[PDB]
């Protein structure tokens, strides 16, 4: 049970893993664009002796923080361990020399998204963004008089819009905190799905205005179902125009999407409940990997006055935090902290998705200061609602 | 087609409405109850000549805002049309007089729970805390290691320690934003529905702590299902300790509640994911009957420096607003507006349950200031998350 | 295993069988009200040896017939054989004795409602009625401009309103085809039904117009559908003055009434499509007794003129026929028949629900001339279309 | 936003829209087969400058009405605006243009499916046949002994037996009012949709008498449901011996139809509920173009008696209308009307699937004289009752 970065020859072997244990898992056509964005040391594999068991690789991506930095960011993905293996602690030790190897890259985060809500909280990962889906009852849906753009929305077929699509998409991530870059090769699979499938999903059209597009299909099941696969919107207008093009889909019953939970589009309806919420979930999971890089790179609220403290992230060193006019100082100290908490409760907060007043409340982050508390509150606070990219 | 205070005589007709209008609806016993909350002029009905064909009144509530502190609050209830008078104007016509007799008795605010979401908004009401069912599968629920308490709760008879839970609920009300002082005669209401009803529902029996309280029942159909009718805590500790002991419910397999977004449960286990929302609707509608006592009645934030701007409610005053030191003047003045917005949006935005941010992004609030945005946000902001007291 | 009239002693043993039989069973207090529309010679039982172990009765009842005529009928019900007695041929035996006393009695028809579809067309029975559910999603309907009553109806309590129920029913029987007189007796079991059961039925509310009523609940299991147990309308202004009413259920989703095929409902809205068809089945059935006095006592259709023609009714005589200006002599012949056709033929053919044509198809009616089947078709059809008064 | 006759450039532009407005749609390999039935003049594209955003056509079809007459009728399809010109007044225009070509053209009838019941009736189009599913559960169905065919059918590969199917259909929409010619291409697509689709449609198999056919298949979900996709029989003995082999489907629980009213396949079963209703919804909508030529062009039933009246359509004309010997004459006055209906309403009678007292009830026909109504009624009626021929 040895643990390596695989040879060509352990490929087939991890494809085979992969198609076992990933349902999503088309084949190795899609293996050519993903293997792009993994690094040289970026994989793992554990064999018996011999066949793969155990893999896991980081990507190199562009993460989109709040003050409109963007981070070099290790994104986690094709983890698994065979059935047969269980229980022999193989994704502990994937991911303490994935761990080791991002850090000694230069990374100051990882991220993933997560099969379950119990694996990686232990290995410090937080969940960052929220999945809010809803579901808008369009037979209904009228727009309210102050509702922008009482057509700049266009139908079209995605395939011959690409351009348009990765200009706005671009534009999208850098000003969104949860933004990504979308690489060449992940717009070719985006496309890819995007035509029908036999015996699979319905042909993708697109809304396109000059600052937003949706993506949509019908449901396979369910014809009376339009599901939004994406709908980046630079603007309020763009946002407004393209919803009143969904709810032009006169012969669907029912417009799905999954956003974040701050989505304007119940408030551009005179009756909000109409956007009803079927599904939340966690999104985007942070691992800080160095917190003093991690809580210098980020803006924070300018409403906050200068404040000072000492947070001890739990084995994860020690630090005066002074933040003021909207910037992080975070240098090293003995001093006595005020505020405790695990590594992955700062990946929850870095975002602006979590409250560190919610936190404490369960006693994941821990102060005898609710005055510090109510400023962390506020300083962490992201003005620029924080979105989920793409899963990878 | 006369609108009028009813007399003796008209109470039976609105009994009648009440039976055909509202499925909730014991019969004349609960009227006992909620009559006394019902102030002299607190009530109207539409006779067609002549029989009763539409209705209105509202109770005398105390209201907690942001600060702790307690608004008188006209709150409107058992608003009926007759569905042969349909289109007539009948709810209009009776909000109007209602809000007018409200007005002059020196409510600054008006309140209601809407039975739809796309009536009342018209009326100067906006939709102001959030209701959000959690569901969770308690079979593979683990409390984290932070968690405290790893008992001070009991199980015991509702009936038998209704002065313990009305000491525990008035202390919640006070210090949380949405609390509703409960009257006597809502007690009497609230354990007559706890005792087991033939064909309809179970027993309830409640978990008890210095600190907090859940009354609990078994779903009528679902066996499985434990549904927390309320959870009232006071301390961290108490909510946490209320937990341990419902997922200590090992015969469920789910334990539903309808509690609010920022509710910290999900902190408390390995899995945040167990606690699905499973629902979210608006709870508590707001009704700013004056635009200066609201807002100066309220605590802002004191993270934000003091600012000055001018906000204009349609058809409801333009106003000088200086925010400075958690406390707000409001003075009349010709000046040019900096922010409009209807009256429905101050509403929603009272209890700090939605960011001015969002609603601008739908055009709800408008501004020209992107600074002055943030200002508000964090000025309107509600340290203690707003909750839902109980259904009126 | 003896066949006899029931003696008191007998009647305990009926009332388990009846309770082990049906479920609708309320128990010996409908038994006072019931057992008065049964005359003296008017039930069997059969007792092996010795206890009840198969029964039937018929009830004195009055049927509308086309032309406004009122038949005496013998109304088969209360029809049971021990689980522990199939195949023994007691319901045979019981319906050849019932027959025998209702045709020696002069009777000229018999009735019943059929538990199960494949039983009494071998006693000579045809379905001669059709029951139509329609379900009205009543959020989109909307009434057509030409719609009458663009009010004249009152919610009210049934109980208080039984003389105005009791004088337009009555009106409403003697008009239409189906029509069944309806005793006080059942009238007092009406309203029984029509109060709120402890996990039974919710409270039944009427909505009363001077030529109409309509009794409505709001189903138990689910509070967004309200059913019509009953809408008597003697003018097409009460039917459309009611319908409105019943759209103005404004917190239901559905409104859903057992109807007929001909029920103008449909026409009433913009879109016919909002009144769904969710159920068809046989109301009531027919046994013709006697060919002649049924054949003559009912009116034909002005329009036919004059023909001519023989009808054998298999082992039911053989009688020349002759119909014109809406009457018909019918006397015995033995010259050839032109017309052949079982008796539950002509039961189905009686009321107007069922045409010969569609009959002649299924070879249920035969005849080698193409215009007498169109000239029996127009003769037979009923300007006034057929209804069903009650279930017995 | 123009309104003209597509040029060859427009195509693209429409069959994109297509696939985005229709979920049937294949692409365009059933567009060279339908374009052939679209005449020169036959569609209309609305343009923004500049892509389609709508598109209307007609095709030129034959129709069979009472009395086995067949009408040219200029059938609409391929009806579609974007789901970003909603609310714009296109489709009121698109179809003012195509009934001002049509008129020109000497069509004296329209006809569509619609996609839903509340648009077409405001352009004068009226549902004028009735779909009837009839789902029967096989395994208790047990033939009348009055039943033909107490085999002449055979079971065989639709591809294999085109020509007799071609012969059998031919001489069906002859006889029947509702047939529609049905050309070559529509009988190529028909095949298309015959084989079996990977992830789609189960094979479909026929059976074949010298005198009807049915083509079914088993549902893809379900493998207890053979769905028959149509049955043609010519005459009864056809029609039982057709039914007669689907009864025996002996691996199958349910066979489902698309039927009309009048399908005498209860009356063929010892058990008539065995063939339930599950569905009912209008099918073919007709618009008179031309109110005498229709009216002179259909026969009437030659029992009702020669009468004369004055009929007026609402902005159609007013007409002296004698009826008899199964003839009608039509010619203009401007006597007083005895009779008053909008367009939409005499599409709805003029293949006799609905009364005219039942439209009067809905005061859809308004008239002071109750025997007219009675003489309409009759005249109006269909000896052979109306069937759906195919959807376009
Ligand atoms: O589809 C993504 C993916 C696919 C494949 C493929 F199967 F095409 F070879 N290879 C991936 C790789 C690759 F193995 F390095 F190529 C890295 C990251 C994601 C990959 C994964 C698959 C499961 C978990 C989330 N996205
Ligand atoms: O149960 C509450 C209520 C009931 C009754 C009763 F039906 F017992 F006479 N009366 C109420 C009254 C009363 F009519 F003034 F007594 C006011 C407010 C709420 C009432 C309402 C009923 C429907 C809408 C929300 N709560
Ligand atoms: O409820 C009707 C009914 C009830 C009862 C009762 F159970 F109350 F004694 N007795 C009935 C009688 C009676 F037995 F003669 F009293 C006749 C007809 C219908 C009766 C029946 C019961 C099942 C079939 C249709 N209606
Ligand atoms: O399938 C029918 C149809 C298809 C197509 C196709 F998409 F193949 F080019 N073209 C049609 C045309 C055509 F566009 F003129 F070719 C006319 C009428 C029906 C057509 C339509 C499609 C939706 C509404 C009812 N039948």
């Amino acid at each position: 049970v040895t643990l390596c970065s695989p040879t060509e020859d352990d490929w087939p072997g991890m494809f085979l893993l992969a198609a076992a244990s990933f349902t999503d898992f088309i084949g190795p056509e899609s293996a050519t664009a993903w293997r792009t964005l993994v690094p040289t040391d970026g994989a793992v594999v554990v064999r018996d002796g011999s066949e793969v068991v155990g893999m896991a690789l980081y990507m190199d991506l562009r993460l989109t923080v709040p003050g409109e930095v963007v981070l070099p960011t290790a994104g986690l993905s094709f983890v698994a361990v065979a059935p047969t293996h269980r229980r022999r602690g193989l994704l502990r030790a994937m991911c303490a020399e994935l761990h080791r190897r991002i850090a000694d890259s230069g990374y100051p985060v990882a991220a993933l998204h997560a099969s379950e809500g119990g694996i990686y909280g232990r290995f410090g990962y937080g969940p960052a963004t929220t999945l809010h889906e809803l579901t808008v009852d369009r037979r209904f849906a009228r727009f309210h008089a102050d509702a922008p753009g009482g057509s700049s929305v266009r139908l079209v077929r995605p395939t011959e819009h690409r351009g348009e699509f990765e200009a706005i998409y671009e534009r999208w991530r850098q000003q969104v905190p949860g933004g990504l870059l979308r690489p060449q090769v992940l717009w070719d699979e985006l496309l890819a799905e995007a035509k029908a499938a036999p015996g699979g999903d319905r042909e993708s059209f697109a809304l396109l205005h000059p600052d937003g597009y949706a993506l949509y299909r019908v449901d396979r099941t369910d014809l009376k179902l339009a599901r939004v696969s994406e709908l980046r919107a630079v603007t309020a207008d763009a946002h407004c125009a393209l919803w009143r093009a969904l709810i032009g889909l006169d012969s669907m019953e029912r417009i799905s999407i999954i956003t974040h939970p701050q989505d304007p589009l119940p408030h551009l309806l005179t009756d909000t409940r109409l956007a009803r919420t079927t599904w939340r979930q966690d999104g985007l999971w942070l691992r800080i990997m160095n917190v003093p890089a991690a809580l210098e790179a980020r803006g924070y609220a300018h409403e906050v006055g200068e404040f000072s403290t000492v947070l001890e992230v739990s084995d994860g060193g020690r630090f005066a935090l002074k933040i003021g006019d909207g910037r992080a100082r975070c240098t090293p100290t003995d001093a006595a902290a005020e505020i405790e908490m695990d590594r992955d409760v700062l990946g929850s907060l870095y975002l602006g998705a979590h409250r560190a007043s919610t936190l404490a409340a369960a006693n994941r982050l821990r102060t005898k200061d609710s005055q510090l508390l109510r400023r962390l509150d506020a300083a962490f606070a992201s003005d620029v609602p924080v979105q989920t990219a793409f899963e990878f």
